């Protein structure tokens, strides 16, 4: 279901992309979440949260903290106490 590319996690339905999140390393220690979007047809299903979660597990492994620039990503960070020890500003 959730696939990985260079600076991205995405999901494809026939192979059409119905969700993505795009993140960018700066320095050796930071990453930015620039963009997350999910097709409007999936809107109920928590897919955005799940995509943010993947970027977080990845950045935890690679010892990078995350600046959640995308408003949606930023929203997730504000709710999730678990992401406090991985946030930077
Ligand atoms: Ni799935
Ligand atoms: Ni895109
Ligand atoms: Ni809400």
């Amino acid at each position: 279901e959730i696939r990985e590319g260079h600076n991205k996690f995405y999901i494809n339905d026939q192979g059409k992309q119905i969700a993505e999140i795009v993140f960018v390393p700066t320095g050796e220690n930071l990453a930015i979440i620039e963009h997350t979007d999910v097709d409007e047809s999936l809107k109920g299903q928590g897919i955005g949260k799940q995509l943010v979660a993947k970027v977080v597990e990845k950045m935890r492994r690679e010892k990078r903290k995350i600046i959640p620039l995308c408003p949606f990503a930023k929203h997730e960070f504000d709710k999730t106490r678990e992401y406090d020890d991985i946030r930077s500003a």
